[PDB]
């Protein structure tokens, strides 16, 4: 479970930021 | 999708170490 | 990369529908 | 975060079929 939020918080950043 | 094999990267590999 | 439009944009609201 | 290994094994899976 701590990679369901290191992951997670990662990406739903890095896709805000990322532009996909 | 630039953003793609530059966070994907640093996710399936967090996805790994992360142990999901 | 291709795989970028097509995952992401499917799993950025099973993340919000998920509440992770 | 339970929304985790349904998101993500769909996610991990899309990956190798992706070719990310």
């Amino acid at each position: 479970a701590k990679a369901a939020a290191a992951a997670i918080k990662a990406i739903a950043a890095i896709i805000k930021a990322g532009g996909y």
